[PDB]
C-alpha cells in the first residue's frame, strides 16, 4: 500500500512531466523522488528483478530517476583543486567509518558511484563508474575503467574487467536493462550495451563488443541470433564473411558451452585455449 | 590587428624555442601566451575551422599550446587525499555557481577538463577528459571514460559513447585535428585519431579503430580509403581478407550513406540492423 | 643479508597466512610488509628483473604484496566532496614540491598512483592508473585512461596510448608478470595481459587484445604462437578463418619485424600503411 502510493505519486508526475520544471515541482514529489532514489540506494527497490524465472522490469523506478534530471538542479562539486557540476548527489558523501565497515563494499580511490545505485558486500570497485539506478550484487569485481551503466544489473560474483562497460538504459521504459547473471566473466575492453543479457555462468572474452545490433554466430549449432548470451557460454570477438567474400563484418562467437560443474572445475585460461 | 600582434609574439617565441627555457621567458611573453590559453578557453580562438567550405588550421594557436608545455613551470595539485603535479591549470577552479549557470554544461564527477578548451552550453561532462585545444560545440554528450584530445574540434549534438577517444593532434603543425562534424555518433570503445575527419551525420558503431593507417572498405562502391569519413556514412567493424586467404586484417568497413532526411526519421539500431 | 632476513619474515608469514589476520598481525610484520611496500616504491625492489639476458620473478616481493591486501584494515579516504574506502595507500600523498622536482614525473590531474609502484624521470602520467608492485621506467607516456597493472615492468621510453591497459599478474606466484620492453609503442584501446612480454622496439596497433589464449599470427612464417612478441615486431589486430570458410575469430598479426637502426628512422604512421 505504501509503495503503490509512493508509485502513483511518481506516474501521475511523470504523465504531466512536459508541464512540469525545476522552479515549478512540489515539494512533497521533490520528497517522493528523494524516497525512491534512496531505495535504489539501499537496495529495498531494484529497477529489473527476476520473478517466476524471467527478468521483469519496474518502469516506475525508471521514471523516478527520469524525473531527478528533469527537476533536481545542479550544484557545485567543490574538490578543491577544482569544482564540478552535476545535479545528481554521490553515494559516498557523509559516509561514517562504520558505515563503510556495514557495507562490506571497497571504493577504490577514485572510484565514483552516483547516489541510487545499490552495491553489495564484498564487492570491489577498481577507480571505476557506477550509474544511477545499478544493482551490484555480492561479490563482484569492477576492475580499472570499467563501467556500470544505469539500471544495470549486476549477478553475485561477477567479474567486470578493466575497460569493459555494462551499458545504460534508462529509455525505453519498458526495455530490461542489460543484466549479467551470477558468475559471469566479462573480459577486458569488451562492452555490453543495450539490454543485451548474458546469462549464468558465461565466459566473455577479450574486446567482445555487443549490442541489440551486434550479430552472435553460435558456431557448434550455426545459428545467427541477437540480444542475448545463453548460459555457460564461452564468447570471443570474430568476424562473419561477406556472400561476395570481398570482406568480413565483427561479430560475437560462441565457441563452447559449459555447464555449471565443468565451470567450477576449469579455468577460464583452458576454456579460451 | 591586436590578434595580428599577439600571433606575431607567439611566432618569433616559437622561433627561438630551442633557447628559451623555464627560467628565461620574458614576463610579457608568458603574459601573451596566457591570452591565448584564456581564448581558447572562451571560444574567440580555435585552433581549426571551416572557411569557404573547408576545414583550415591556425598553427600560431598550437604554437602557443606547444610553448605552454615548453615554459609553464609544474606545480602541485593539493586534492586533500592525494596530490598531483602538472603545468597545465584546469578548466573550472576560481568558476562561480553562476558562472557555472552561464555556461550550461553539465560537469560530472569527476570529469577533467583543462583550461584551454572551449565547451559549449548543453553538453554534458560524464566522467571523462577534455585536452587543452579542444573545441567542443553545442549539445555534446561525452559519456564515461571519453577522451576529448588536444586540438579536436567536436561539432553540435555529437555523442561520443562510453570508453570512446578522439586522439590529439598538437603536431605536426600543419595537421588538421581530429574533427567530428555536426550530429555524428561515436559508438563505445571506439577511437578516430591522428586527424581523420568524420564527416556530418555519420554513424560509428562500437570498437572502431579508426586512424590514419586504418584502410577505410566502403562495401557499396567496393573502393579502399583512408582518413575521411563523408557525410552520412554508417561504419563497423570489419576485417579484409589475405591475398592467399590464410588470415584477414582489421579494417573500418562503410556499410550505408544516408541523407540528413532520413538520417533524423531512422534510428541508430535500424541503421545498423 | 638484510634483504634474506625481511625476505624471512615475509616468507614464514606468508606460509602460515590461512591462520593470520587483520586483527592478528605481528607489528614486526606490518613494520616488515611496510619495509618491502617503501622499496616497490622507491624501485630499489622490483618485482621482475632481467638476469643474464633472462627475465627473472621475485615471488616473495609478490607475497609481501598479497600480504598487505589481507592484513591492511581499509580506511576512509576523504575527499571533501565525497569519501573512498581502501586498504591500499596512495603514492603520492604526504609528498613535498621539491620532492616531486626530484622524482622528474608530471602527475597530470587526476592520475591515481597506489604506493609500491616505482616510476621514474621523464614519465608522464596522464590521467591513468598505475598499480601497486608496478615498475615504470624513465621516459614512458602513460596516457589517458591507460593502465598500468599490479607487477607490471615498462621499460624506458615506452609509449602506452590511451586507453590502453597492461594487465596486473599477482598471482600466479610464479609467473612473469607483463613486460613492455624498451621503446615499445601499444596502441590505443590495445590490452596487454596475463604475462605476455613485449620484447624491445615493438609497435603494437589500436585494437589489439593480446593475453595467454590469443594466437599471434606471424604472416611472414605462417607461424601461429602464443605469450611473446619478438622484438621489433609490427602488430595488427586480424582474424584467423574457421577450418570451414564459416566465420573467423580475432587474433593479433605480426605484419613485420625491424632492426634497431630501422626502427629509428621510419615512423609508426609509415610502418603500419
Amino acid at each position: 500500500h505504501h509503495m503503490n502510493s509512493l508509485q502513483d505519486l511518481i506516474e501521475q508526475a511523470f504523465e504531466n512531466r512536459q508541464n512540469l520544471s525545476l522552479d515549478t515541482a512540489s515539494s512533497d514529489l521533490i520528497n517522493a523522488i528523494n524516497e525512491v532514489l534512496s531505495g535504489l540506494d539501499n537496495g529495498q527497490f531494484r529497477v529489473a528483478e527476476k520473478i517466476n524465472g524471467e527478468w521483469t522490469v519496474h518502469q516506475w523506478l525508471k521514471k523516478a530517476v527520469l524525473l531527478s534530471f528533469k527537476l533536481f538542479p545542479n550544484q557545485i562539486i567543490d574538490a578543491g583543486f577544482c569544482k564540478f557540476y552535476d545535479k545528481i548527489p554521490l553515494k559516498y558523501t557523509d559516509c561514517s567509518n562504520e558505515q563503510f565497515q556495514q557495507s562490506g563494499v571497497r571504493v577504490v580511490p577514485h572510484a565514483m558511484v552516483r547516489r541510487g545505485a545499490y552495491i553489495a558486500k564484498n564487492t570491489v570497485l577498481m577507480p571505476s563508474y557506477v550509474n544511477i539506478g545499478a544493482y551490484i550484487d555480492e561479490g563482484v569485481m569492477v576492475d580499472t575503467w570499467a563501467t556500470v551503466g544505469s539500471c544495470a544489473q549486476i549477478g553475485k560474483n561477477v567479474h567486470i574487467s578493466g575497460g569493459a562497460g555494462i551499458g545504460g538504459v534508462l529509455e525505453p521504459l519498458q526495455a530490461n536493462p542489460t543484466i549479467i547473471e551470477d558468475n559471469c566473466f566479462i573480459g577486458a575492453r569488451s562492452e555490453i550495451v543495450e539490454g543485451v543479457i548474458v546469462e549464468k555462468n558465461s565466459v566473455i572474452s577479450m574486446g567482445v563488443f555487443l549490442g541489440q545490433s551486434t550479430k552472435i554466430y553460435n558456431r557448434i549449432t550455426g545459428e545467427v541470433s541477437y540480444g542475448r548470451i545463453p548460459a555457460g557460454s564461452v564468447v570471443v570477438a570474430g568476424n562473419l564473411p561477406s556472400h561476395d567474400g570481398s570482406h568480413s563484418l565483427y561479430c560475437a562467437v560462441i565457441v563452447k558451452q559449459v555447464d555449471e560443474k565443468t565451470r567450477a572445475k576449469v579455468s577460464i585460461n583452458d576454456l579460451l585455449r
